[PDB]
DNA sequence: CCGACGCCGCATCAGC
DNA sequence: GCTGATGCGG
DNA sequence: GTCGG
């Protein structure tokens, strides 16, 4: 974190433009800048060396010169200033709570955590249970403990049917000393793309996991994708850990390589695979990769028996998935 | 300048 | 009830 | 806000 200052400002500004500009295409481009100067391996000096990298413009080249030349951003500093905008920023940090919903509820004056608790009534089930495990949520979870829960659930699941296979992934797959969350992928050779052999494929598993107490809560449920919250048992006298969010997607078995390649992420390094993807003539998703026709129009899906075989067709050299955290 | 900017599951809403 | 749009978050 | 074209 050469330029820890730096990337923490665009985040910021990138979270204006997301939360309260509503700007999603802003809030991206912030995001790919913050990514790529993380990455660049020199302590930047200057706006003008900033914008030699491929997402830095003109803007963010000033800003830049503001932020080292002063230490702050006037712009920032105006907005940490207004409250309809602090407001609808602190409010979008409630799992399920969104721009919309944040300035809706700051219109009504619930802009506080003491108004929202005092508001349940006007909350749907999601944004309950965020505000409920608000500050749980805030901790991250050493990886230490990401392999207690990986044992746990890799074990439940062998419990339910042996034939299932479950992989965790998100940050944990790239190597990330502590995750945010846990994201798990999961397949069973009754679910392929060709015929669902079985139902509730996905419930049994959430079923048993809850069954051992380890699942807490749901935010949301359907056949494929399930999530809510999860926490590991704690010892005799030992204060409990953190409530946790789980994420749990089951997906065709012989579609895996996409699958795990898409879940591993990160989410910008998804975001500039595919569209180099797109660029290459491919579109990418969690399920395949397909050519585009001469219109713009997904061919069908081309073999795939790895994620490196991926990489190929949009003529990249294979990366780790540790190498792949933008 | 201009159009494009990754791609999708679930919940909720409106409208029929 | 269904179908499509919008929200939200992955 | 940035970029290829
Ligand atoms: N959730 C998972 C994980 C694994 N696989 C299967 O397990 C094989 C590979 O085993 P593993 O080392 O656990 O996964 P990979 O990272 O894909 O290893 P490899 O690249 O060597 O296949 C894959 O062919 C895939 O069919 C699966 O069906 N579902
Ligand atoms: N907009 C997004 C968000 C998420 N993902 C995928 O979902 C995975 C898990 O999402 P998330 O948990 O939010 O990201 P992590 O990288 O796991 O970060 P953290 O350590 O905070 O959990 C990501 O890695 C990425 O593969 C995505 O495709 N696009
Ligand atoms: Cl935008
Ligand atoms: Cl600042
Ligand atoms: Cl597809
Ligand atoms: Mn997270
Ligand atoms: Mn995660
Ligand atoms: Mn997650
Ligand atoms: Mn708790
Ligand atoms: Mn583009
Ligand atoms: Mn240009
Ligand atoms: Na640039
Ligand atoms: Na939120």
């Amino acid at each position: 974190t050469l330029n820890g200052g730096i990337t923490d400002m665009l985040t910021e500004l990138a979270n204006f433009e997301k939360n309260v500009s509503q700007a999603i295409h802003k809030y991206n481009a912030y995001r790919k800048a913050a990514s790529v100067i993380a990455k660049y391996p020199h302590k930047i000096k200057s706006g003008a060396e900033a914008k030699k990298l491929p997402g830095v413009g003109t803007k963010i080249a000033e800003k830049i010169d503001e932020f080292l030349a002063t230490g702050k951003l006037r712009k920032l500093e105006k907005i940490r200033q207004d409250d309809t905008s602090s407001s609808i920023n602190f409010l979008t940090r409630v799992s399920g709570i969104g721009p919309s919903a944040a300035r809706k509820f700051v219109d009504e004056g619930i802009k506080t955590l003491e108004d929202l608790r005092k508001n349940e009534d006007k909350l749907n089930h999601h944004q309950r249970i965020g505000l409920k495990y608000f500050g749980d949520f805030e901790k991250r979870i050493p990886r230490e403990e990401m392999l207690q829960m990986q044992d746990i659930v890799l074990n439940e699941v062998k419990k339910v049917d042996s034939e299932y296979i479950a992989t965790v992934c998100g940050s944990f797959r790239r190597g990330a000393e502590s995750s945010g969350d846990m994201d798990v992928l999961l397949t069973h050779p009754s679910f392929t793309s060709e015929s669902t052999k079985q139902p509730k494929l996905l419930h049994q598993v959430v079923e048993q996991l809850q069954k051992v107490h380890f699942i807490t809560d749901t935010l949301s449920k359907g056949e494929t994708k399930f999530m809510g919250v999860c926490q590991l048992p704690s010892k005799n006298d030992e204060k409990e850990y953190p409530h946790r969010r789980i994420d749990i997607r089951l997906i065709p078995k012989d579609q895996y390589y996409c699958g795990v390649l898409a879940f591993t992420g990160s989410d910008i390094f998804n975001k500039n695979m595919r569209a180099h993807a797109l660029e290459k003539g491919f579109t990418i998703n969690e399920y395949t990769i397909r050519p585009l026709g001469v219109t713009g129009v997904a061919g069908e899906p081309l073999p795939v028996d790895s994620e490196k075989d991926i990489f190929d067709y949009i003529q990249w050299k294979y990366r780790e998935p540790k190498d792949r955290s933008e």
